[PDB]
């Protein structure tokens, strides 16, 4: 575990993280995809061997000894708000189980379902609150990765608010 488990946010490519493992915002078919998933494919292509997994689940594949946790958030284009919210919560619960099983002291994590799976809606608060619900009981240092300057400020404020 980390000595004083923390949350932090950084505005940079998650493929350049400084943590002991990475969460990929994956598609269910294990395809290279785009956004986070394509950066993750370029950096850790060996981790896409048998990475296909259903919506609401996470599947870990090693790249060398570096764990890539493929977490499949719902595409809100296809899911109802209600079912999508349930599957987004579930994907983060499965990430917490994997992070725990792996025994890592730190994890790099993107906000699931906030990009091309957002169904055109701002889901910063929805996705971050599900991330907190899952990860609060883990003792890994969590480093959240984003690309937008205004998102960085809002994520930082939400972390600081809980103290
Ligand atoms: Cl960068
Ligand atoms: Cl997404
Ligand atoms: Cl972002």
């Amino acid at each position: 575990g980390a000595m004083a488990p923390s949350y932090r946010v950084k505005r940079m490519d998650i493929a350049k993280n400084d943590e002991e493992c990475v969460v990929n915002a994956a598609n269910p078919r294990g395809l290279p995809g785009d956004g986070v998933c394509k950066a993750v494919y370029k950096k850790w292509p060996e981790s896409f061997k048998n990475s296909a997994t259903p919506v609401g689940t996470a599947k870990t594949v090693m790249c060398g000894t570096y764990p890539v946790i493929h977490a499949v958030g719902p595409n809100f284009s296809n899911y109802t708000e209600s079912e999508g919210d349930r599957e987004l919560a579930a994907a983060y619960r499965e990430v917490a189980k994997e992070v725990t099983r792996l025994g890592v002291n730190s994890v790099a994590i993107p906000l699931l379902s906030t990009g091309v799976y957002s169904g055109g809606k701002d889901r910063l608060t929805q996705s971050l609150n599900h991330l907190f619900t899952a990860m609060d009981s883990t003792d890994a240092d969590v480093v959240i990765y984003c690309r937008d300057k205004e998102w960085e400020k809002k994520i930082s404020e939400a972390i600081q608010m809980r103290t």
